DNA sequence: TTTTTTTTT
């Protein structure tokens, strides 16, 4: 719904071009920015603030749904699978949308074959009723290799131009261009309204590290983070994506654990762990999700991505 | 691209002089150091931070490239040949440019006789329409043997003189100049744009064991190290040069174990161990790789590098 | 090269006083040890560091030189012969300077043989131009016997009072003691500025073994080894001279297996076997050298050394 | 919230 139904509500025409100067585009918009968001970052009066927020309730509904009637409002959700079946019966059917799953591995288990994995399996059709589309891919450790996905794409039978052409790409340099990209990114998702389908961000602390080190910076480094991993969650419901992101490791001595704190383990919806077995298999484990059990499986990270 | 290209945008001149004194000579300088850096250790204001970061956006762009699109900017990308026809087979053609190849061996398996083949195998025409140019060599141990370089150059036919001139070589004391001295790598790449290929450092953790022994000290050891990787990442694409990088090991009670924890291991792109075999024959094996995948073969350290 | 250069730089004189209570003598002293190990073991402000880091600055250089204008710096290492002519060519002329020549051996093999005709080969002139000078013997196990070198110097025809008057020695009696003698050889090689040229230790871990017993203790013993050798190496650089050391020897079940780690094993440059033949010859294998390859000798221990 | 070290007989 786009953000021209408010004019009509008295609304000036002006004030629909300062809203899209701060990045709002949609209704939904509206309804996830507060009103200190609005009055203290552009500078209007504060009758100028209800007016448009008196104006988004004459839309999508203020109240309450019971359980029964929300949960055919939850059809729309989808799941991207993965490359191999014991895999997507850990997820309960792969890669959900309308979440962050996030996936941490110690140091060569798979995590970039994974997110290669992904930029092929999404563009498939496959189980119900999911079509695919295009795909953007964040990255921050420089490993993201064009002619890696041809490998795969001759495994899933697709030709080599419709591959590449569906798949955007852009480097992050610093932590400050982590926060700048994800306005191009929720422009891209506005204009082709309803084509892309997974935001896939390589490892989004492999920044952090650096520019935050010691421990008079750990406070500012955890309120930077914050207030990136909240954007991700309401892109992800603002137009109906799937968001994966891969995670470093730190030893512990008092035996692993993952870099981020409390912060990133709250925000995440489900966590996996790769871990390194017989040779050139590796094995995947659930610590945390909603409604799936913790379990494990076996890969196979084979010269056309991730198999069985 | 030079700097001069923003007191155009009516930036002072005066900026000019005051960012090159921080070590900020070309616009790629500016897109990877943060708002923090030059707002809090610079003698600059707020108001005087965005107006050349707002000149920096009237140049290269902000925004999304496809992955066909950029496939074709990864063509820049060289491969620098090891000496031997088994070991490029491995690497996929040699030591990769934009990325941090890591070489980590026991006791005797070659390691400084692999950088001395490539302080002469960077200097000649090869695969891929490669020319070859001058070489960097950061010592950490006191091994470099000029008079060994001249046995490896009467086996590619190369005369005396031109081998030694074209290589530079400065001595590491301690771990401060290991930091140090990559101000005058950058200032070098800077001068003579597109002359220098290759950046080989020595043992990069042959001066952190003993500078930062204990538990006590082994939180700013592993902070000390991420701010130098993140360095040597950045230069390794801001002028478009290769990074070869020896590695120790320790043991392991609880069977060896490189030294350096997951920051090391993590930030390198390429992981290579060596061990000993048949005599004068090593065993050269990959563990991490974004793409090729493992394998194992064999060398010949013999008295003119590494051969077959 | 004294440290009375940065006094006519501003610095205060008591500044010059502090800096030898600590054993900085050298303007290279100060290039070898850390900001950390003068800030926090003195005791003194910042501000106080940098002022004597500047002053260091104006001195020998900081940069890059060729490889060909290093090959000629490279000249003043020197090359002390060990008594036999097949010994010397598998070491390329003798023992190096600037360097850490290592020979373990099992049980008789002859290295307090070999550490005894050191202190005579090493005061007569040679090849190259070698001066020859006096000599430093650290002790371990008490097996210095001063008229065993009487028996040496009838066989290079040299009169009794000049060879014992040129020979320092101190016997370490504990593991604390290898580290404080250090001191004074530093001290001592500062005072005649060129007249030494050796310096002898018996076998380094015969202290280590005893003091350290255990599994609990093994992280102690390596970290309080590491220590050691970087300063034996500083040492031999700072003052250009050559590093002897004996090693022992314990089995392998699962053969021989010298004592000391990876950390000994990296550390030292030139790795000499010496095992028994028939009768009293010896057999000398290298192990590990930048430039010399694995070959194979015969000693003969005599009644006047070590000869052929 | 951050960060792994180190062989013996
Ligand atoms: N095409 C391929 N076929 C088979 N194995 C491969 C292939 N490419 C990479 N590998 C293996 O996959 C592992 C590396 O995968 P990768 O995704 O890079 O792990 P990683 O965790 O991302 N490395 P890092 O970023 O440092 O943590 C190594 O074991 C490689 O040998
Ligand atoms: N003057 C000499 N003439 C001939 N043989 C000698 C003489 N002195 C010692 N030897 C022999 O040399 C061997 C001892 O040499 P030595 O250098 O002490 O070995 P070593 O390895 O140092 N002993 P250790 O320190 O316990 O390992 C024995 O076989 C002696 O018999
Ligand atoms: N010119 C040469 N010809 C043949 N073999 C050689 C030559 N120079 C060295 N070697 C051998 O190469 C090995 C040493 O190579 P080197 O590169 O020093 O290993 P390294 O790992 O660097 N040693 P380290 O630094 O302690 O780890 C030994 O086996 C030597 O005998
Ligand atoms: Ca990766
Ligand atoms: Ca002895």
């Amino acid at each position: 719904q786009d953000i021209d139904l408010l004019q009509k509500h008295g609304i000036n025409v002006a004030d629909i071009k300062k809203l899209k100067s701060v990045g709002i585009c949609t209704i939904k918009g509206i309804q996830m920015t507060t009103r200190r968001a609005l009055c203290n970052v552009k500078g209007l009066s504060e009758a100028k603030v209800d007016k448009i927020k008196e104006a988004a309730n004459k839309l999508i509904e203020p109240g309450f749904l019971t359980a029964f009637e929300y949960s055919e409002k939850r059809k729309m959700v989808f799941h991207i699978t993965t490359g191999s079946q014991e895999f997507d019966k850990l997820l309960g059917g792969g890669i959900e949308s309308m979440a962050i799953t996030e996936a941490f591995g110690e140091f060569r288990t798979g995590k970039t074959q994974l997110s290669h994995t992904l930029c092929v399996t999404a563009q498939l059709p496959g189980a119900g009723g999911y079509p695919g589309g295009k795909i953007i891919f964040i990255d921050t450790e420089n490993t993201f290799r064009p002619d890696r996905l041809r490998d795969i794409a001759d495994r899933f039978n697709v030709d080599h131009d419709a591959v590449l052409d569906n798949v955007l790409y852009a480097r992050a340099y610093t932590s400050e261009h982590q926060m700048e990209l994800l306005d191009y990114v929720a422009a891209k998702f506005h204009e082709e309204a309803g084509i892309f389908k997974l935001l896939i961000i390589d490892s989004i602390m492999a920044l952090f590290r650096v520019d935050f080190s010691g421990r008079g910076e750990l406070a500012e480094r955890q309120q930077k983070l914050a207030q990136m991993l909240s954007r991700l969650q309401k892109i992800s419901e603002e137009y109906n994506v799937a968001v994966f992101v891969t995670n470093q490791m730190t030893a512990d001595p008092g035996p692993k654990k993952p870099i981020g704190g409390h912060i990133l383990a709250h925000a995440s919806t489900t966590r996996i762990s790769l871990r390194k077995g017989r040779g050139e298999l590796r094995i995947a484990k659930i610590y945390d999700s909603p409604e799936m059990p913790e379990n494990e499986a076996t890969f196979a990270i084979t010269a056309g991505g991730i198999g069985d």
